[PDB]
């Protein structure tokens, strides 16, 4: 799923999992432990994209930016389904809710959670350790210690998912019907 | 387009159509008559995903869930382009408007229509036979009898589409220019 | 070229358009010269027609669709941002559709207009030309400055250049397993 452009080749840590239906274009760098899910477009054809270690990019997420831009997800950044990151900076251990849009030059402080379906305006700087949501997103409150531990729990699970996928994910013919003896989600490691 | 993980293999009814660019991961069960469109990610690597008969999952939709979660689309569920289903229950004959987010433990009552770009918060229960929209989504009014018929029409077209795609959809090289005698949408059923 | 026919209807793609190999074109899609179509864009003309005029771009995970007998139209230099969804609508010349926006059926966007990200344009809405509109449901906000109009034009020019660059050099490649000093970087893009 990696494409070069102008001779620029993505860099993918051997310990990261890129689903074969993701797309990596150009100056994309993936550090160890990262999970890239189906139909994630990490398109570095105008600028750079760096996904730091133990981060995850989920289904049909898009990472892009303007010419000479740098789009950064710091480690354990957690990018929910359908979120769009544009020339922005995602701080360490941040959660970007599903279907959210983070615009250019925006920065999200460490541990902060952006609610689903939110829009962070261009150049907005969101402090660390808060919940921000809405469109455009506004800080709602401090995160509790409960929520912070929960978030880590979710991110830790995606870290395991990358390993599970390197170990066992493969193309298969589907079964034509349910069977009494087939493995199920209860069989999940 | 099916992927196993931890040896768990998707189940796809022979009478469903899964576009070849969709992705089914893990404990996904697809019943008869269903349509799954391009870039739909049915990612059952943490829990179970069940798509009941005559439902449709449209382009770049994502279905995911919590560990040990069960995400259910009931019969004739109608999941619009770009909508994201996360550990929720979609009632029979529901319409989830495009680009909408349905969060964990949420349930949509039978026949209800969710407007585009909406967000159903975690654990929210949307009643049957209503229109709900917004972010966060709220009930706006009862569905009309005509609106209920129009939705059913819409879904019947997707049930037909599933059959059309099993019958005739295939990879082709594109034509290099429009022509006077090439088949067109006027030739559709 | 990832094209699919349905009911024997075959997409039409100019040789001078670039369609990323992971896009999907279904049915009666007509792509003209200079268009760029990005990863996982679904142009699904299985109920109606899709026409993408020249020098336009459809970005990542964009979806284009429409109801039976509909004609969905992106005019010249139409600029459809990441994850936007167009449903049986009319995208005027040189329009910009913000990321993650939804443009519903019979909607028309007048030429040069900018739709903000995360916007929803309601069915049959006619949004005028040369304005900035945004919200869900979207609403006209004000006229567009000449600064903004030239801002947009350069961006679209960038995507016309991307089509060429991509036809010229985009290729399936195995990734490097580590950064290195000699590898080309974004500093080596024309920009
Ligand atoms: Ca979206
Ligand atoms: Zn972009
Ligand atoms: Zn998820
Ligand atoms: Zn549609």
């Amino acid at each position: 799923p990696c494409y070069s452009i102008d001779g620029v080749i993505p860099v993918v840590s051997p310990d990261a999992f890129v689903h074969p239906t993701a797309v990596l274009i150009g100056d994309v760098i993936i550090e160890a432990g990262v999970y890239v899910g189906p139909f994630a477009s990490l398109r570095a054809d105008f600028g750079r994209i760096h996904i730091n270690q133990n981060a995850n990019i989920q289904d049909s997420c898009t990472v892009h930016g303007f010419p000479q831009s740098v789009t950064l997800v710091e480690e354990m950044g957690h990018i929910g389904h359908g979120a769009i990151l544009h020339g922005c900076r995602i701080g360490k251990n941040v959660l970007v809710g599903m279907n959210s849009v983070i615009l250019d030059y925006a920065e999200i402080g460490e541990n902060t959670i952006i609610g689903a379906n939110s829009l962070v305006k261009t150049k907005d700087i969101i402090p660390a350790n808060v919940l921000a949501m809405g469109s455009p997103a506004k800080v709602a409150r401090d995160l509790s210690e409960q929520e912070k531990k929960w978030k880590t729990r979710g991110t830790q699970e995606y870290m395991e998912l990358a390993q599970r996928c390197l170990n066992s994910m493969q193309e298969v013919q589907p079964l034509s019907s349910e069977s009494d003896d087939r493995l199920t989600y209860k069989d999940f490691s």
